[PDB]
């Protein structure tokens, strides 16, 4: 069945946004900050925010499919020298909001960050209709990001 | 050949199976002692979703389909530790051939108490998870935690 | 016929899942090539091949537009009394990724679970170069007694 086969091929084709900002100086402040708003002003080194990051409404958006979305944010940067307790926090709005935190303390010298998660998108569900506002906040002190890689795939 | 049967099998293979359960507007203590998570949740009435088929409420464990398909797990908890709690963490252990221990730790720099634990389990046909399931044991560290919304997902 | 067989390939998981049991392995406080460390140990089950290259001491991937999922589960210990402590794992790449599992006095368990994914592109950086995995223990060295490592694609 060519039509059923084509549907299976579509279902098993990864769709994604994978955007790299190399050589930027993005301050991630200590106050809640819309992440897409922060990124959309920057010229990417590679990739595009579309289709998963909507630069008009400053949100992550998804395809209307019963297919899970995988998300990763990799940040190279620094907190100020001497900052001990510190964390990077990223919240996704949703029916139940999800709050990611990468915390560290005096024991860890590296300031680089890797946040990863997934969203089990339902057809005609909350994410499919509303998208998700991503709100980022640096805790302990402001963070200065010099490379950012952001991925959403479904 | 077996074309028809193989297409139907592929349709099954690419259909997500899931439990996605939300408990909204609750007030649930996650204590500092090890607590069977399924035992804790099954006392609550879901606002949406069902524990079946991934959470066995007789044996109080997560169970999986016997197929070479990875299971993705997420636990999202809205709640609080007592005011002033500085060092604190939420931990979740899954029994297995090698047990896995998830920890979300934080300190004075982070004021939010909300928790997001996510992972995967690479289920093998006739393997440990498929044969035994996994006991999930949750524990709050620093002080007891009071959860007001819980969302739990297992999918395969 | 062939589109069906191709779909069967596309939807079949490929994996390395290696368990090292009953070991007492120091993960030092200095950067350490993880594949170099593991390949000295005898697995209780599984094989480093095909995802872990023990000649160049790196993770390697299939040259396919298919995401790789990675998990490292470690049973072990920091020295008694260690409060602030963390385990970190860096993957080289076009942009390197640094995973950190940190904890403090509130947490008693020392066991570690690091999980992530890599959105491999055909003929992309990972497919062309692989990834060097560098592990480091912070606060004090960590003694690992069971290690389970998974890469799947
Ligand atoms: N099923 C929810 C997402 C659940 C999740 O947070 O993964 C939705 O479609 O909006
Ligand atoms: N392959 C193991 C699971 C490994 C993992 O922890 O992901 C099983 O089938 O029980
Ligand atoms: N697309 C990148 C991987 C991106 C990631 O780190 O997930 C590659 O093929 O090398």
């Amino acid at each position: 069945g060519s039509s059923r086969i084509s549907a299976l091929e579509y279902a098993t084709t990864r769709k994604k946004s994978e955007v790299v900002y190399s050589g930027v100086s993005v301050t991630i402040p200590t106050a809640p900050t819309n992440l897409v708003s922060l990124l959309k002003t920057l010229t990417p080194s590679s990739g595009t925010l579309a289709p998963f990051f909507d630069t008009v409404n400053n949100k992550m958006v998804v395809f209307n499919e019963n297919k899970t979305l995988f998300f990763k944010l990799s940040i190279v940067g620094t907190w100020p020298s001497g900052t001990a307790n510190r964390s990077m926090q990223l919240t996704f709005s949703g029916s139940v909001p999800d709050t990611l935190v990468s915390s560290r303390n005096s024991a860890t010298t590296t300031d680089n960050i890797l946040l990863a998660t997934f969203f089990s998108v339902d057809k005609d569900g909350f994410l499919a209709t509303n998208g998700s506002t991503l709100t980022i906040q640096s805790n302990g002190a402001a963070f200065t990001a010099t490379t950012i890689k952001i991925i959403a795939e479904q």
